[PDB]
């Protein structure tokens, strides 16, 4: 339009708007027809934008159910390779060197974890509200006590990592890599300054729970939820127990000095230390976004506390009897928990096939592999012991090395005085009838939509006894069969145990 | 890492999976658990994606209700230009040139429809099964018609393009210009292979309608909707309704060759001839894909017929009375009817301020007033005349030169035989209690989301009264308030009705 | 013959099957007609490969 | 806090969170601090530069 | 000392003046919220300045307290008394202090 070309300073003086609202912030988008205060709650003048997303993922050794198993072949290969550089100590198996090894990975992902919640509080910035408050409410700490000590916290991270540099463990692995990295990061869904925050947090760790001569055993340690206020004497509380059964055995000595011998020091895994100008900053990742939009929720883990009416003995350990299943490491858990001794309805809708959403046209091998990391279908039912079968347990064909159980989403509430909203979610969400539930899930669907590689939901309704398909947008998508799920979990997780 | 690089062979063995499902048929995906055919309704393993949008949108002369609107402006501006370069017959006015300026318009709008619809027939790609009935049965006419009758199609819309030819208009009026481009392309939502097209098809024409010392009258002519076979007689019917007192017209000819003498044949608007091998292309336009996103649903027209208690006499006619407002063009028309006689509850959610959302960081004044061109926010309910008021109308702030009334969305059917569906929707989507109003929005929510650039949505719900705030993925977006928009619709309407001088 | 040089993008894109499933491993079929599971044992949708013969 | 006042840190965090406790959560704040902003490029606002143990 | 606008009674004063030309500034280059004053847009800018000056101060606090010398036996209890401090508290509490004042120009790059 030539009338643009020729008044230009008329169309400036018309186009002034102001842009660029810092997010975190409630805001209110006015009333149109002053008069439609008639209509209270008819007309949705609120305007909240989520900002930070926490994927609850969980370290695993992938499905292992007899002695084929990537992890007992990596087991028997890291043991081959540490006993034919061993002269001396001969009193432990490929089993129990991989326990250690799995020991070492969760505390690994601990000190990240806690090296993260260092880094996050220094974060403040004016066009984002949620930094930090609402990421370290998401992690499960307390602002106000990691203001308070700042110093405290990075000598306790420094000197968990000075103690967990007493024993060693392989640095050719990428176990150790992948799991620091991906629970140590910050990823925003686009480049934009006021973009959404992707995080990590472990669900669970691997009490390694020594006792009884019949093998080891490594039984959940839980870990703090969103909206807690744990404060710095809780995390110390939770590593000392994590290292209460760690030092002091002299198995566990004689493993680390046959490991410090096998792999040199150079070639062993350290961790790095941390210091005052330390700065974490969110990065834009598109590998870790396209896997966290195909990621499957697969419920709360299973504890021994856990009651389950028809299923017990169904708690997630790694269980290692020399006697049991020819001495392989067995790790075989049920999926479908969600906390309560219900059925849960929700779940019925993972029964599908899933379908692998990819960006662009052209996907790579080791991109289609990446992107399919946190992707878990269910198989088959579990068999209820007993004729009472009030929750229904759902057998995994093959998982990776992480499995995802929730997912906390914080927001700022509609209502007065507009503070910080807790979420937890799985991928399918249920909805019965209710006067706010349908609003409530409304509002989730909107939060949801606002990250761009959000997981696919898969809603269900119990009035009309329905439950729906995937709720994203599809740009480049493919049917995936269980099949090819485990083949692509069985390379990936052998690539994962490599040296 | 060095693993991948050692066992390649088995990575590419592991991940060759099949991409590119063409769109346009119902996919299974199957059960991953066997035993889930007990759950019948509880597993959703049907997968539909929608193929293509329309946006039923109307021309509008832009909110006069006095003689100082912009439409005014430009009806006098040209009428001093025709009058000043012409010595001869003094007849008309200015009021009686605008309107046939307007009449020019729908002319040429009715002729691009039917051309868009003749050349949408020969598009056939294998990716995209919605080629090219999907986009026939939206634009509301018989596939089967017009491949039966291809050739009686050519001859009618190239006589339609040969007798709108005779008049003459400006061509430096960009009204023309915009909305042929709006009425005569696809646009892909994406710059990929199988997107979603998006579509502009007239809900309203402006029959002429000249008689009576008492001025001219615009009244509004009727569309065919998508899910109707309306078929070549029909579309003869139509051209010959709105052409009935246009044509062989001795003042209307007086006013063509006065036009031709102001604007000579190189500075007027001409329209491209059609045959069998014009073809089509969808191309990708972020300015109409902008300007689609911030649009926001007016309801459907008010006629003559459509009875309305408690508004009588709101039809959407521009009406020019010499013995009213001194004689000025005057079209104030009430929003907010959906076609039936009762409330609609829906439309109480869109009393909020709308927020104009813009790709990028950066936004120009250009693309800034080029993207909200279709918004249209209510003000001021239109009060009803008596103690009845059953239905509810919301007077318009100020709008642009299209005003879009429905919304239709083509996808295939969950059910044998997967045939085509009709979705025909507002920015506003009310849903009672029902058994299957719910997963039917659901599936309505999931369609919309496919779509990138799509309109922001407002849901209602029946048992808790309450209505949701724009149901789209804000980027980078403000709060627009009424002032602003009737300056930014004032501003788009003046720079529409452009006279060189 | 001149359709498939016409259309040679979307035959590809018809035409990209998964190939080389490594033997070892249990695969199923799938059912072809979901109301098959009401005739339990009358539908094989297993599929074993044997993959080594002693002789002795 | 005047001279021959005995206040600790507890007491300073007291003031400041007094001081700051009606300028967080007001949303006309907050639309003030988006404008100024905006108008002021990031590079152009003023910045409290950090402090560590060994500054004299 | 007392940080002040400079005595302001009617409209032609420099805080006035100086309002009026930042919000000029601001709305001239703002397109979207208009629903503050320049007089709005200048009490933020002076509680801006307060919460600066009250960093300021606290930064000093915690610097002060590292002096040490042979020359002068003020340095630097005299100084943290004369500020209001506990130099006793400072003493023990030197970490918390020093995260404390990063905390609160983190927290002041807010706004």
């Amino acid at each position: 339009v030539a009338w643009y070309a020729r008044y230009p300073h008329i169309l400036e003086e018309a186009t002034r708007l102001p842009f660029a609202y810092p997010i975190g912030q409630y805001y209110d988008t006015g009333y149109s027809v002053a008069s439609a205060t008639e209509w209270s709650k008819y007309v949705d003048t609120s305007l909240t934008i989520p900002g930070v997303m926490c994927v609850n993922f969980t370290p695993t050794p992938g499905e292992s159910y007899n002695k084929n198993s990537p992890i007992n072949i990596a087991a028997q290969n890291v043991y081959t390779y540490v006993r034919h550089m061993n002269s001396g100590h001969a009193n432990y198996e490929q089993a129990d060197l991989m326990m250690y090894l799995l020991a070492m990975d969760s505390l690994y992902i601990f000190h990240s974890y806690v090296r993260k919640i260092l880094a996050i509080s220094k974060l403040y910035t004016p066009v984002n509200k949620y930094f930090p408050r609402a990421l370290l409410v998401a992690l499960g700490v307390d602002p106000e006590d990691v203001f308070a000590n700042q110093a405290q916290w990075e000598y306790f991270v420094n000197m968990v990592a000075y103690r967990a540099g007493a024993f060693a463990a392989p640095a050719s692995m990428t176990y150790y890599e992948r799991h620091a990295w991906m629970s140590n990061g910050l990823y925003v869904d686009q480049d934009v300054t006021r973009a959404q925050i992707y995080m990590f947090k472990p669900t669970m760790l691997w009490k390694y729970e020594n006792l009884g001569t019949t093998g080891t055993k490594l039984v959940p340690l839980m870990m703090p939820k969103a909206g807690d206020n744990r404060k710095l004497v809780d995390f110390q509380v939770l590593f000392n127990n994590l290292v209460s059964t760690m030092l002091g055995d002299e198995d566990f000595g004689i493993m680390s000095g046959d490991v410090f011998k096998a792999f040199g020091a150079d070639g062993l895994v350290k961790l790095l230390a941390v210091d005052s100008t330390t700065m974490t900053l969110p990065t834009y990742d598109p590998l870790i976004l396209a896997q966290i939009h195909s990621a499957r929720a697969v419920g709360a883990p299973i504890l021994e506390t856990s009651t389950l009416t028809g299923f017990p003995g169904r708690q997630w350990q790694i269980t290692q009897n020399p006697d049991v299943n020819n001495g392989a490491i067995i790790f075989h858990p049920s999926f479908g928990y969600d906390g309560q001794d219900h059925e849960e309805l929700s779940f019925r809708a993972m029964c599908s096939n899933m379908i692998l959403n990819l960006p662009g046209e052209a996907h790579s091998a080791e991109m289609i592999i990446e992107a399919t990391r946190l992707a878990t279908m269910f198989q088959v039912k579990a068999v209820p012991a007993g004729d009472t079968s009030k929750p229904v347990l759902y057998l995994p064909n093959g998982f990776g090395t992480e499995v995802v159980n929730d997912y906390t989403m914080i927001s700022v509430d509609k209502a007065t005085p507009h503070d910080l909203t807790i979420h937890t979610f799985f991928n399918n969400i249920l909805v019965p009838n209710a006067k706010e539930n349908y609003v409530a899930n409304l509002e989730l669907l909107n939060n949801i939509i606002q990250f761009d590689w959000a997981p696919q939901l898969y809603l269900t309704y119990g009035i009309a006894q329905e439950s729906f398909g995937p709720f994203a947008q599809l740009n480049d998508w493919t049917i995936l069969t269980g099949e090819t799920l485990a083949r692509m979990h069985e390379v990936c997780v052998t690539s994962m145990f490599d040296v």
